[PDB]
């Protein structure tokens, strides 16, 4: 699924994504339009660690969730990365909140630092009703 705007927007509030270890919701969806616009099904094969980056937030399979093809990788969510690639963010949400569970918090990506930090984000959740 490539959700739209307000869309994620809502669902991600629904979630509990809002000020959640005090990360906004701009800040949220700034860090998905970044990491696969919206796309749920986006996936970036990493040739140089054999690893993975999955669906909407790309979390990627060498510390987060296990696919089985990554060489002796890791699984901090506790999840199959193919959870990762559902339309239903509910478990992609779940393993982001664990994601920045851990000391950079939300720093994790650097699509994050990039793009979003010290950023006006205002227009990722405007007219959403959020
Ligand atoms: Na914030």
């Amino acid at each position: 699924k490539v959700f739209e705007r307000c869309e994620l927007a809502r669902t991600l509030k629904r979630l509990g994504m809002d000020g959640y270890r005090g990360i906004s919701l701009a800040n949220w969806m700034c860090l998905a339009k970044w990491e696969s616009g919206y796309n749920t099904r986006a996936t970036n094969y990493n040739a140089g660690d054999r690893s993975t980056d999955y669906g909407i937030f790309q979390i990627n399979s060498r510390y987060w969730c296990n696919d089985g093809k990554t060489p002796g990788a890791v699984n901090a969510c506790h999840l199959s990365c193919s959870a990762l690639l559902q339309d239903n963010i509910a478990d992609a949400v779940a393993c982001a909140k664990r994601v920045v569970r851990d000391p950079q918090g939300i720093r994790a990506w650097f699509a994050w630092r990039n793009r979003c930090q010290n950023r006006d984000v205002r227009q990722y959740v405007q007219g959403c009703g959020v």
